[PDB]
This record gives C-alpha cells, sequence and structure tokens, in this order.
C-alpha cells in the first residue's frame, strides 16, 4: 500500500578513530563521528554539526573499522535512526545515521 | 574553507497538524511530525520538522494536514541542551524543500 | 582502484503515456516523458524541462508500462546516459536518464 | 504552484581543465567535463558542466584542474537548439554544488 523514504547523505571529516562496539553479547558495530560544517547567509558565520555514525551489516563494519581514521573526508548514505530508550516511563534520543554506503575520498 | 554535506531526503505521512513556535524572542518555526516506516521479514520512524523558512513556513502552516504524504528536503540538527547540567538531544529535519502532495 | 556516481533524483508530472520500445530485435525498453519546472530568481518567472525517461530492468519495465499514465506525479532515481551514437565520423547525443526506482504518488 | 525535483548528484575525475565561456553576449560561465564510469561484468560517461554561478564560477576556474577528483550536484539542462532546422541537444549539468577534493 505505500512507500516512504529515510536518506541522509552527508559528506564530511571524521573525528576521531571507530570504535568496535560490542557490548554485553549483541550484534556488533563500527561506531565514529563525521563532522559537517554550516555557514549561515541572512556574512561568513558557521557553526560545525557532529552526527554518530553507526555502522551495521557484515561487508561495511569490518572496512569502516580498519579503513576509516580520524581526519578523513568520507562520503555516507544511511537512514535516521533515533535511539529511543525508555527511562522512567517515557523516553529520549540517542540518534545515529545507520549507514548502508561509505566511498572513501583517497 | 571545507564544504560539507548534510542533506535528508523524506516520504511519508505527516502525524500531526503543525505548530507555530517562536524560538527565543522573536524567530518563527512551523513544526510538524513525518512518519517513515520500514518493514523486515520476521517500525515508524517519526520526525520533528522545523520550517524556519521566512514564507515556506506560512505555506507549511496554511497547507500541511495530518495524515498528507510529503516530500521534503532538510538539514539534520541534533539540538543538544541541558535540561539540568545533563547533555540531551531535540533532533530536528530544518526543511530546506518541500514538495506537497496534494490539492 | 575508484567509484564514481551518476544519480539523478527526479520528481515531476509524466507528459506522455508510455510506450513499450522493442524496434527489430532488442532488448526492450518503456520509454515516458516527465515534466520538471523551474522559477528563477535572479521575480515570478518560469521555464519547464522535458526528461526521456527510459525504463530497462525486468522489474520496473512491465510496471512503468501498465501504471504510468499522462498527467502522473512520479518520483524516480536513475543514471545519465547520452544516448552517444555515431552519423559521419563524429557523434551526437539522445540523452535519457535510465531509472533504477519509481515511487508512485498515489 | 506545483514543485519539482532535478537534481544530479556527480564524484568523478576532471577531464579537462576549465574554459571560461560567455553565452549570449554577457553571460560567465566556466566549462569543464567530468567522467563517470560503471563497470558490468562481461563504460565512462563524459558530462560538461556549466558554473554560470556568480561566485562558485570564479572558485570552479581557479581550483579545477584536469584528472581532479570532484563532488557535485547541478540540474540537467538539455540545451536543445536547432543547427539548420534540427533539433540538437548540448546537454548540460549546470552546478549549484560542488565539494572539490584537493588543497
Amino acid at each position: 500500500l505505500e512507500r516512504s523514504l529515510n536518506r541522509v547523505h552527508l559528506l564530511g571529516r571524521v573525528g576521531q578513530d571507530p570504535v568496535l562496539r560490542q557490548v554485553e553479547g549483541k550484534n556488533p558495530v563500527t561506531i565514529f563521528s563525521l563532522a559537517t560544517n554550516e555557514m549561515w547567509r541572512s556574512d561568513v558565520s558557521q557553526k560545525t554539526t557532529w552526527h554518530r555514525i553507526s555502522v551495521f551489516r557484515p561487508g561495511l563494519r569490518d572496512v569502516a573499522y580498519q579503513y576509516v581514521k580520524k581526519g578523513s573526508r568520507i562520503y555516507l548514505e544511511g537512514k535516521i535512526d533515533y535511539g529511543e530508550y525508555m527511562d522512567k516511563n517515557n523516553v529520549r534520543r540517542q540518534a545515529t545515521t545507520i549507514i548502508a554506503d561509505n566511498i572513501i575520498f583517497l
């Protein structure tokens, strides 16, 4: 009955060296953060936004983990997943971009 | 200086009828939610949208109604704030483009 | 050694009812055209561009062929293929967007 | 009025060192070609880019050099003209965004 789209194109510099996350015994992730900048025209006034990148999928997890280093420019595509975790009845965010593709610019 | 990309493309159903909010003293924003959802072989994602753009916010107030199918493009903002010495997120996609599927 | 990208996101109204192209005995295509508009800010002055859409792939060819009608709003993704055909030694264009995906907005 | 999308995203190697051209009497454009290519299991596509934008064209003249890897976004223009009572195409992607991969 219906298709939706949740797509994110991000191109920026990696802020830190990636961490292989294997807490307790769940399905593993490669976590890194990407820096995106933004100058405002309303004038050269800027801002820098930090994206928590998560790499699920057996293909890209390992390749992201060994080759992505701090300072690398990366292009990627993924989907916005808000990390909706409960606390005391209600909920709050732990948002990630979950990667489907990275092109390394080198 | 170093060029970046921060683009989200969304297409889904509007979940709520838009609310006119105002950041700080004066800064007009229209806010709604949009559902997108994806299916596995054994999840609805709700996104808050902020249309701060001088004219796009007016149009989206006038014409975005709950359950509408919309296409939009924007940039992600994690909206980090301290509720009480504790970092939190108020993540929003600030919409720049917006193609409305109705008449 | 290297990845490139040739991607096109087009959202617009279909100009004519699609034609199943099977000239002589080649691999079949579903051809339709999409209308994209463009207002210029430099002021409400407009322009309308016509895209020759081509649908290869056994999945989408038939589905594009039966369901896409004149006047339908369609969203699609494809790649720019210039129809480089020779004449008398040199070459000229017959450009198509070759579709990989259509979302019908209904 | 009816909103549309006409967006191309390209990433490839620049094939030629940019030429400063001028449409009609006065309208500055920088033009280069970009190769993208895709591989089948048994093709280079050459695109002409026009940067007409007041400042982006200057930057791209200064800094686009042959063989550079570039990322760009633009809108397709089929450039239809009559050479002699016969319709022809001069297809170009008019670039709006342009993220340069060098220093």
